[PDB]
């Protein structure tokens, strides 16, 4: 039913700059969908886009909420810059980041091309400029450096107590050759690797970018033109190439898997892709002339990369009494992601038939170099009935899990005593004698789930996503370091493109 | 005598970047003068330039040494940017400062147009971080009636996030007058300014109205406000959104004034500086980030002919720094030099025509004169006195040559008397062997009346179309009432700027 999700909790979230002054939620949706349909030259689709958002089938990112339909607002907030080895290029890209930040953007940069310290200052030294800019202009920037870069040891110290860089997030780009030589017993590399694992234990960072997994499994067109993906974005799910004159940019939205059964046999995915192509077009037309957004503008025009994701994956499982671990979720992963990716692919081909291929995709038959990417969706999930975030399982059942509630009522046990016990057991229900192993397994939390199973599921999911997926792992501190190491290796070997924060 | 000044001490200085690899001092002068004559289309002037430099009548900025006559080297090292109140503009000027720094320039900026608090000082932090990153010295200027003035005065204090920026405050007449007449808020601010100069030496003082009421008529007619000065506070030129002031520097040696006063030395010095500026213009055509500097040079052709060995020249003639005779000497010499410089700039207009700004004004350069610190210049030329500053000491391991000669003719050029001078901190005021007149001649900076220094600087300023780096020596001893009166006298007598406050 329409607007089922709009309550006091979601209204509060939306009042933090999702809505213009004097605007109702319904009014905002109408503003946004009117604009999307105008950019497609198809005002008839307006009501279909409205229905999708009102029914909560598709959530839209916050920059879309706030900016789409306004005269000057930019409805994208995901940028990356390639940072050249010359001071003039660094200076230009510092500008890009400054202006990208100003308009509300999340930002990121690849620094692997920069000279090491003592050459005819170093890569880390220049990251201080970007650090200061973040402190100056509520911004977020992720710096990416290769693991076989000479300044890696310096790079890993970022966000330590004492370290002059406190504002930058970090990710490291780890190629296959480096990984194998480390397994085969390279002592230099193992000490670096132990430092990485040590850093991720302590601070949650850096993110891991598996360079060869990313480039192995990217759109054919990027292989044919030899455009390398060197790094990811702030949340580590975007997998696009940035160059001296092209800064990658992506529009995000998510399909709500909790309501999969409602929308799976409609044109929902198709309209989501049409919608995202519209958002991109609005960005493109609004940034013609903007000096510092030129490289972003130019990427958008040539690639038209889209990033349609998901949320409520755990919620969908729990709604169907499928446990997160085991074979049934894996096969269901294959069912849903084969279905969505296929439909997203066809939508992109349809877009090419109507609007034509952009310059990079001439002869390739599709409008968008990429269609799908799975973002964290922390806010969209909360907006949309406190659904599970992205493809991440719920941390807790009580911090009150809707599908656990209804189960407990069926058994009679929906009382304050049971919930008090759940609270004392940290949101777990694994202590409860009144639940079968099957029921316990469905309502296991992030902690209690096998991290190995999460990685295996990620691997299967990745085959249907042309970009990446924000993948958090919850590894206790008490869990041995040798076992953390096996978990990384498994992720790498099963084709996982990246790892996000490490929780504990 | 040619190359009298070249010895072990002056060769040590020249061997830190003045000479190219495998170059002799004679060869460098030749490269420089050849270049300067080429740029004028007057190769016959070359040997005149060589004679002036070899004889040590004219000293040349260090940037001229290393760069003039090379293919790509920029023979300017003095820049200033106007920082606009829009972030795109702040980003562009940050760019300017980064590139200006890269090519070996000292830099400065006016920040007074920036809005109050993330605020003016928040954005200075970017420039601070650039200094600590790029292979440098920057002076940030703010008006004293800027709301963020209190934050600004904390720069370079224990704990402050800004440690690399030098600072200067711009002080209007109305503010000084209201402060004197008993505005309590003003006095509170003035006290912090004085306390800061006492404990740190900073900030510099820029007397906005003094600077602007006594600037070239062309700047009044075009309504071009000089908002700030340079790193060393002697350069008095307007910067705008699209013009960034630069000036080429060199100095007349006043020690050898008797030698060159009746030659065409000053004229030739002006020709040389115009040539240097032409070399800068031609090498920066097409440089994106030096574009605003290139435009300033093209349109204004501002020059900065200075002086050095002022004190030395006095001591050579047994003239005391204090008293009417030094005051009259200031008038005789600087009237002569300023009149020759004005006429040479007129002759340049006759030969090469007027730049855009000076159509109808009948000269080639908006300004001709400015007095720099000349710390390195004076050390090179037989350790003569810097700029218009008194020697700090008679023995610091250099002996004052005119003192040495005065003692020489009293059989007092022995280790005993010099040991006595060293024990008295370079002073001869303890010596009953000298008359009172002779003691007056050899007073040191801290022993000279700071009032007399200011009064002399006031008289000098009437003959200098820009400014003059004016250090004061204020002991901690001295009462804040007396320090205050000193600042007011300087202001009242038309002093444009005060540089460092020294605390011997």
């Amino acid at each position: 039913t329409k607007m089922w999700w709009k309550n006091s909790e979601s209204e509060q979230i939306l009042n933090r700059g999702y809505l213009l002054k004097g605007e109702t939620v319904e009014g905002a949706i109408d503003r946004i969908c009117t604009a999307a349909a105008r950019r497609l030259y198809k005002p008839e689709l307006k009501e279909s886009f409205v229905e999708m958002i009102e029914r909560g089938w598709m959530s839209i990112s916050s920059p879309v909420w706030a900016n789409m339909g306004t005269e000057r607002g930019l409805p994208i907030s995901c940028f990356n810059v390639h940072v050249p080895d010359k001071i003039e290029g660094i200076t230009h890209k510092l500008g890009e980041v400054i202006m990208q930040t100003k308009i509300g953007g999340g930002t990121s940069g690849y620094f692997g091309e920069l000279r090491e310290r003592g050459s005819a200052s170093g890569a880390v030294s220049f990251m201080k400029l970007f650090d200061t800019a973040m402190d100056t202009i509520r911004g977020a920037f992720a710096a990416y450096l290769d693991i076989d870069h000479p300044d890696i040891e310096e790079f890993l110290k970022i966000k330590s107590i004492g370290n002059p860089i406190q504002n930058l997030f970090t990710g490291i780009c780890v190629p296959d050759y480096w990984m194998q030589e480390m397994i085969d017993g390279d002592a230099d590399k193992r000490q670096i690797w132990a430092k990485v694992l040590e850093s991720r234990q302590q601070k949650g960072l850096p993110y891991i970018f598996f360079s060869d997994n990313v480039n192995k499994n990217k759109p054919q067109v990027y292989k044919d033109q030899n455009l390398r993906i060197n790094a990811s974005n702030l949340c580590s799910e975007i997998m696009l190439p940035s160059t001296h004159d092209e800064s990658f940019i992506c529009c995000l939205s998510s399909m709500n898997l909790e309501l999969y059964e409602e929308w799976k046999d409609t044109e929902a995915v198709k309209l989501a892709i049409f919608f995202l192509d519209a958002v991109l077009q609005e960005f493109i037309e609004k940034t013609e002339g903007n000096y510092y957004l030129s490289a972003a503008n130019k990427f958008a025009k040539r690639h038209r990369a889209l990033g349609l994701g998901v949320l409520g994956w755990h919620s969908y499982l729990q709604k169907n009494m499928i446990p997160f671990e085991g074979m049934e979720a894996k096969m269901k992963t294959t069912e849903i992601f084969k279905h969505i990716s296929d439909k997203a692919d066809k939508a992109s081909q349809e877009l090419a038939r109507i609007y034509g291929e952009p310059e990079l995709l001439k002869g390739y038959g599709r409008r968008n170099t990429t269609t799908m990417a799975i973002a964290p969706t922390t806010s969209s999930s909360a907006i949309l009935g406190q659904t599970s975030p992205g493809i991440e399982p719920f941390s807790s059942n009580y911090y009150k899990n809707k599908y656990l509630k209804k189960l407990l009522e069926e058994k009679g046990l929906d009382n304050e005593e049971v919930w008090r016990g759940i609270m004392l057991n940290g949101g777990s229900v694994q202590h409860m004698s009144q639940l079968t192993q099957q029921e316990k397994d469905v309502f296991k939390t992030f902690k209690e789930i096998s991290q190995l199973e999460i990685v295996q599921q990620a691997g299967i999911r990745q085959k249907f996503v042309d970009q990446g997926q924000s993948l958090n792992l919850n590894i206790p501190a008490e869990l041995a370091i040798k076992d953390v190491n096996r978990l990384m290796i498994e992720a790498w070997q099963q084709g996982v493109k990246s790892l996000y924060y490490q929780r504990s």
